[PDB]
């Protein structure tokens, strides 16, 4: 079977009074696994997971020259302390620094942004709303399975931007690495529009396979943000993908 | 299990449109689509919701049978065929919204919600009152979820009576000749972008059934005949119909 539903994962959500979906894709076997086929295909605002396409576009157009170029803090004090400082592409993705990315989006502009998202086959391809906030409160919507589709293209250097742009963004996605696995991923937290959700999308590299993943979960308060990674890792552990 | 056939894209291109056709071969348990991503994107069902609405109305006795007359309220609407009395068959044929809104009000939010959950029909998070949610964007469903729903209806597997299912399948009858029968329902969603047309149903042959669900961009009503015409071009290419 190409898609298997595994309701046993639901226990990882219920143990925290949570609801959500984990989608896994076994690249070598070309098979998918999820606790909820319907929610796997439900499309939501990408929030900070949009930094993946945003970064690729910015690099390919030369808005970002490389991963060292520094984006000076604009001096406005924001509620997230790590945003109140200078950043490069690596640290901007690590601390999800929206204001840096909003500047990239303004410099890309609506025509190039729209064209590029069409070329990437990204979600519903709709950038309606403010050019610099549409991924937080505009028309764009992507599901977990569509996040996987997009990430598999990035993994294989098959998106319609240069190989270099793809390699730099994969470098910026680096989240965790040890002797057992590498995780390249990006978190999101959508709060402007209901329903409020957390995301974690990315992949696990093993010695001889890659497992892509995309999860989202209801997120009524920020109390639960750690569960985005913790529930995903419980699933990976259950499936014997990681120790 | 699923096969992407981009050659069908040419049937949309001939017409300067974009869309998706999903087919399912019941005997072989295999699916075909020109567009896997669009096949799984959820769109407002519009008039295709009359299929579940009918099943629920019959099953709860809101509709006694397919002969019961629902009188016109005397208010002239934009669609001429709505300005007259209807029964279930004609209300389905002419997609008579005001008749189906009254069914929904009599079903009521609680029963509608529970029954659509039981059918596994549409998004988990439905919003909007019972007479409007299915017009205004409070529910959405993909082409592949339409197929799964219609497969259960075909086999009398939904959690309503066999009688309710047989009556709705009768009301869905669209075309029959010596080569095939088509049971289906059209949709035209205009209140939220992208405006789309649907056609969902199945083709009965002597020894197999092919389920189908298509939707396609519909920026004006001029293209509405393409819902059936494009589907049938795909059926004809696939040797399902002569
Ligand atoms: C992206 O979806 C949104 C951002 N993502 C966040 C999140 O995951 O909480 C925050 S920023 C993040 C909070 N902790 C990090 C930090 O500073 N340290 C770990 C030291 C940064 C934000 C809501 C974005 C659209 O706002
Ligand atoms: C359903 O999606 C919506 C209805 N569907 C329509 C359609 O397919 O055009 C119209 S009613 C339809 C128009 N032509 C038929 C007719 O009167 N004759 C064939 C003579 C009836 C409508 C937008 C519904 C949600 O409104
Ligand atoms: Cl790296």
């Amino acid at each position: 079977k190409e898609w298997q539903e595994n309701k046993s994962w639901n226990a990882h959500f219920t143990e925290h009074k949570s609801q959500g979906v984990v989608v896994l894709w076994n690249e070598n076997k070309q098979q998918g696994f999820t606790n909820n086929l319907k929610r796997a295909n439900q499309a939501f605002l990408p929030a900070s997971t949009f930094k993946i396409p945003n970064s690729l576009i910015a690099l390919d157009l030369g808005v970002v020259k490389d991963e060292h170029q520094v984006f000076k803090w604009d001096g406005q004090t924001r509620d997230i302390a790590t945003w109140n400082r200078d950043h490069n592409l690596i640290t901007a993705m690590k601390y999800s620094v929206v204001p840096v990315y909003q500047e990239f989006a303004r410099q890309i502009g609506e025509a190039r942004m729209s064209k590029m998202l069409h070329a990437f086959d990204y979600g519903n391809e709709d950038i309606s709303g403010n050019v610099d906030s549409f991924w937080l409160d505009g028309g764009i919507r992507i599901s977990a399975t569509e996040q996987i589709s997009f990430l598999r293209k990035l993994y294989h250097n098959k998106l319609h931007v240069s190989e270099r742009s793809q390699r730099i963004v994969k470098q910026a996605m680096l989240t965790e690495a040890n002797g057992d696995y590498i995780i390249r991923a990006k978190t999101g937290y959508s709060t402007r529009i209901e329903p409020k959700i957390g995301w974690w999308v990315g992949w696990v590299e093993l010695d001889d396979n890659v497992w892509f993943f995309a999860m989202n979960m209801d997120m009524p308060t920020s109390d639960g943000l750690g569960l985005r990674q913790a529930i995903t890792k419980e699933v990976l552990k259950q499936e014997k993908i990681i120790p």
